């Protein structure tokens, strides 16, 4: 019948990934719920612009939604607790964490210094570092140059263990890699393969650092004028697009990496004590005293 508005919805992801799919499922939910009145467009590959500068726009009034995670420390501090190294210890434990008063307070806070709003979670699968030479321990880093997130607390962690890490955009990791610019990156499984890393990288080195929950998010200006009945619409489909996207996350848990292998990815198993122990010292190191009980919690 009527169209009142069209949400912009943007992600890194290309378009076979779990949260692209999901993005999709919350707009055909949303827009049952509304007849039609809210829209969705949804923006694979960062083609609506890098994670940074949409939650900025968020913040400005011009973009409606993004899917985002601990990029949102540099707003609100809290949000670090999404992606500590070696912090959580599977799908289910994170879900208790995400959905409980812990959960409330970092969405608080996203919702009070970033001004969005999130509306659902995904569990992740946990990060991998890859490379162009096998990498075994924190010793044989070495210096190697390698991409993170615009994530403080991952700067500082790799940077700890023995690496040189810059932060950059998702969608600039490829040609940066393909370039020689950097000879590593670290990524779940799922955006490994969404990137198509398997070009520019030879290794998987299964360090399985972090293991996280990422947000779907709203723009705070744009929920505020929402009615309590559209409000209401964008939770119910944001909560069918989580148990939806749930199981597409299993899924790819048990294909992903017999995909990389068969594009020629070799995973390395790892020391992993030796990754642990050095992370867990690097985290205590240099977490915010806003989160360091928490996280005192999780490594005991
Ligand atoms: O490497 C990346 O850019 C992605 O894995 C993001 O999802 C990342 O986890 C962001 O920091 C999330 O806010």
């Amino acid at each position: 019948s009527m169209q009142e508005m069209t949400l912009k919805l943007g992600h890194l992801a290309n378009e076979q990934n779990a949260w692209h799919l999901a993005a999709v499922k919350f707009g055909e939910e949303l827009s049952t719920l509304t007849d039609g009145r809210i829209a969705v467009e949804v923006f694979p590959n960062e083609s609506l612009g890098k994670e940074i500068d949409l939650i900025n726009g968020m913040q400005l009034g011009t973009v409606d939604m993004t899917i985002t995670g601990e990029s949102l420390q540099n707003w609100a501090p809290m949000a670090a607790l999404l992606a500590v190294p070696y912090a959580y210890k599977s799908l289910e434990h994170m879900d208790e964490v995400a959905s409980g008063e812990i959960g409330e307070q970092i969405k608080q806070q996203i919702i009070e210094k970033a001004q969005v709003r999130p509306i659902a979670f995904f569990a992740r699968g946990p990060r991998n570092l890859t490379s162009q030479r096998p990498i075994t321990s924190p010793a044989d880093l070495d210096g190697m140059k390698m991409r993170v997130p615009n994530v403080p607390l991952f700067v500082d962690v790799w940077s700890a263990l023995g690496a040189s890490p810059t932060p950059m955009a998702f969608s600039e990791v490829f040609t940066s890699l393909q370039n020689g610019v950097i000879d590593g990156q670290e990524n779940p499984l799922a955006l490994i393969r969404s990137a198509n890393f398997n070009e520019v990288q030879g290794y998987v080195n299964q360090t399985e650092h972090v293991r996280s929950w990422i947000y779907l998010t709203i723009a705070e200006s744009t929920w505020a004028k929402l009615s309590e009945d559209d409000q209401n619409a964008v939770m119910q489909a944001a909560a069918t697009a989580q148990e939806y996207e749930r199981g597409l996350l299993l899924e790819s848990l048990a294909e992903d990496r017999g995909y990389l292998e068969s594009k020629g990815m070799t995973f390395v198993e790892v020391d992993g004590a030796a990754f642990q122990a050095a992370a867990k010292d690097a985290v205590l190191a240099n977490v915010s005293e806003e989160i360091r009980p928490i996280v005192e919690s999780l490594f005991s």
